[PDB]
């Protein structure tokens, strides 16, 4: 698995300079989300004589 | 808290001489009393760049 970080939100405002706070932002996604892996595989046979 | 001697009672008496006695006196009082104290408070506040 790993992480996906969706979108920076928007944090700051450009506020008026006399307000003693500032004002909420949009916040960001991760999605950790995942993923598998898959396998090959096969066989095959022989004679013993026939391949001496 | 203090103490408040009131007022020495009278003791002596000046008596005879030939009692093998004294007599009694008034007594005096102490007054154990109390007082407290007041508090003094108050605020101020300022903005920080209109202060710089």
């Amino acid at each position: 698995t790993y992480m996906k970080i969706a979108d920076y939100g928007q944090l700051g405002e450009y506020t008026c300079d006399a307000k003693c706070d500032a004002e909420f932002g949009e916040p960001g996604n991760i999605r950790h989300l995942e993923g598998k892996t898959y396998d090959y595989r096969g066989v095959f046979c022989f004679n013993r004589k026939n391949l001496q």
